[PDB]
């Protein structure tokens, strides 16, 4: 269904930003890592005041940023902030890239953000939304 | 290519168990977090002394394990083992299952253990190895 595959963009399989987690550049590590937890979300969008996207942090940024010798140092969190670990070199995709687009970069990225033009957060595209729908066509 | 398809198995797809991380039933969780952590990992197999599959653990189970009201509870960790928070009821294929049986059991999960007739682990799938083998054929 090539008419399907073309007219399938960001947008249609992407969740939503209202039902994502997000923090910003100066909170807290502790704050940032409970907010990953009780969201159940592996990574979540760093933003700015105006909801617009300066890179992700992940649950595995944050141990990795506390990774002692012999354990992993969370007294260190109450030391440090979001803007410490987070990655600024990050996938994103616009509402209207394609599906063949968001499936290329999903091979290497478990999750991409998508922005609108002026680069407002809009959502995040999974790898499970490409795949589910690779399933069924295939 | 179909013939492709068919003749793709689990095994032609899997990470092989030398290269993944595991612990076993009794290990702490500061243990395993650590293990985990330093691997790369964002979860790994569980094994008894016979290298046979038990469970599955992974950073989200660990951390889920400490959520208190306020703060995740890293103190805690010391007291506690992979048994309590580890998943028993997890996704496995067989070495010979098909391409299109790992396709659809990777939807709803990240990876999968392989495991041969007798239960020992043998390797993880994971959903890059699927997306990538879909990415050039389609």
């Amino acid at each position: 269904p090539k008419d399907e595959f073309q007219q399938i963009f960001v947008k249609d399989l992407m969740i939503s930003s209202e039902k994502v987690a997000h923090v910003q550049i100066g909170n807290g590590l502790e704050h940032a890592l409970l907010v990953l937890v009780k969201s159940g979300y592996s990574a979540i969008p760093v933003l700015d005041p105006m909801y617009k996207l300066h890179g992700l942090i992940s649950t595995a940024m944050i141990l990795d940023g506390i990774l002692g010798l012999e354990r992993i140092e969370f007294e260190r969190l109450e030391e440090m902030k979001v803007e410490q670990v987070m990655k600024q070199d990050i996938p994103v995709l616009k509402l209207e890239d394609s599906f063949a687009k968001a499936l290329e970069m999903t091979i290497d990225h478990p999750f991409i953000c998508a922005v609108n033009e002026d680069g407002y957060f809009e959502g995040i595209l999974t790898r499970r939304a490409i795949l589910k729908l690779l399933n069924k066509k295939v």
